[PDB]
């Protein structure tokens, strides 16, 4: 007998879903992925629920200070975000050792600003727990209720539990294939040679974003094998894709990022306030996307800023990955590609280090004044974009290194995005020691 409880509130828009208020506990009758089915003790009413809305009762998730799956990067992401203060602070499971758990707490000093700093959580062999060997503690509850009456040692005293927001809801079961008739294309957001896209409604309950395919030279049979690769590509920093319509014209149907493009968000008034080590962020999120795309083998082929997403909370996402397999920009593309068709991960790295001379510049055009040929006839005698007035000088050698002449000479994006992560911090700082 499961019993589980809320974390937040839910209310049904499908049939057989069921509402429910954050802190009412239901019974599991079903595990089955994102959906699952339980009885809600509150309504006794049977019926399906997103299992990431709720967590086994009086476990670790049930706590408003604890974050599950939050990498160090994320931590200080997501503490930095508003709403946050001093001593803002939140317990994770360490990303170095497996098993653990680390302390994330917001501070500041003059010569940096606000800042986060991060302690490893050291378990016991008795089951206790401690940061400094001269306290240790029964429960992380223990821990947390001490070191908020007091530094005791830390770089602040903990004040509140770092801000949490709910999570999206899951697409509808089993609705991958879907019927035109479920959508309402209500207002164009951008037109091309290849078709639309438009922000839509599926089912009156949900707001989309749909790609409008204009039935070219693409093999509908050929798209959609793609299309179900692609689908297996989830990554937080990866475009959503929720559903395909299939027959001609083809829809393609994603979660709606409410900032649109990046390029389209570094020119806005909202973007040229955007300080540089926010920009540097971009491009970090950016990295960690296209490594996930490496670690998987797969090949984007059209990296660059009108076709990275943003969302209200500036994450970043990266859009139209593949896309290109399956249907100008030569200033992003590398030479290897140009002359010779070839397209690797390696090519992208190249255009990676284009799109960060566009994050830099606030949108501005790569080789401005030029024309395609132009800078074709120049890169084949070795000119490189000289470097604009607010890049820093080690932001401008990675650039560089990826626009090498010889691929293999070009790094990896495990490598761009280890670095990019830590621009501020050196090695030595990352975690804090205490005696
Ligand atoms: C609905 O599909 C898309 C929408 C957008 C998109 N563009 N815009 C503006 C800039 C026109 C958006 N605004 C908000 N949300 C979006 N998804 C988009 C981008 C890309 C796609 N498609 C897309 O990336 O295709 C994959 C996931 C199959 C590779
Ligand atoms: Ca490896
Ligand atoms: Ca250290
Ligand atoms: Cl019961």
């Amino acid at each position: 007998r499961i019993i589980v409880v809320a974390l937040y509130d839910y209310e049904a828009i499908h049939h057989e879903d069921l509402s429910f208020q954050k802190g009412d506990q239901m019974v599991v009758l079903e595990e089955s992925g994102e959906w699952w089915k339980a009885r809600s003790l509150a309504t006794r009413k049977e019926g399906y629920i997103p299992s990431n809305y709720v967590a086994r009762v009086d476990s670790l998730e049930t706590e408003e200070w604890f974050f599950k799956g939050i990498s160090r990067k994320d931590a200080e992401r997501q503490l930095l975000a508003p709403g946050n203060m001093l001593g803002s602070f939140m317990i994770r499971d360490s990303e170095t050792t497996k098993g653990s758990y680390s302390l994330s707490v917001r501070d500041y000093d003059p010569r940096q600003g606000d800042t986060v700093k991060h302690y490893k959580i050291r378990t016991l062999d008795n089951g206790g727990f401690y940061i400094s060997p001269r306290s240790t503690f029964s429960t992380l509850q223990e821990l947390v209720d001490h070191y908020k009456k007091g530094n005791d040692g830390l770089c602040q005293k903990l004040s509140v539990p770092c801000m949490s927001s709910k999570p999206q809801k899951p697409w509808e079961k089993d609705a991958w294939e879907i019927p035109r008739e479920s959508l309402k294309l209500e207002k164009k957001l951008g037109a091309g040679q290849f078709g639309e896209v438009w922000m839509a409604t599926y089912n009156k309950h949900t707001k989309v974003a749909v790609k409008t395919m204009k039935p070219g030279s693409m093999s509908v049979e050929a798209f959609l094998a793609e299309a179900n690769v692609m689908k297996t590509l989830q990554h937080d920093k990866l475009v959503k894709l929720h559903a395909v319509v299939t027959k001609e014209p083809i829809y393609i149907i994603t979660e709606f990022m409410a900032k649109g493009s990046l390029l389209d968000f570094l020119k806005s008034d909202e973007g040229s306030k955007q300080p540089l080590p926010k920009l540097i962020d971009f491009s970090a999120q950016i990295a960690e996307g296209m490594a996930f795309i490496e670690q998987r083998n797969y090949i984007h082929r059209d990296l660059r800023a009108a076709n990275i997403l943003v969302s209200a909370s500036l994450v970043c996402k990266i859009a139209d990955f593949g896309l290109a397999r399956v249907i100008f920009p030569i200033k992003w593309t590398a030479p290897e590609a140009i002359n010779f068709g070839s397209f690797t991960i390696k090519s992208d790295v190249w255009s990676f280090g284009i799109l960060l001379m566009e994050i830099v510049t606030y949108g501005r055009i790569p080789y401005p004044g030029m024309s395609n040929p132009e800078v074709i006839r120049a890169l084949e005698r070795g000119y490189r974009m000289p470097r604009p007035e607010n890049c820093p000088e080690e932001l401008y050698n990675i650039m560089m290194r990826c626009w090498k002449n010889r691929p293999e000479e070009r790094p990896t994006f495990e490598y761009i995005q280890s670095v990019l992560d830590d621009f501020y911090t050196a090695t030595e700082s990352q975690y804090e020691e205490i005696p």
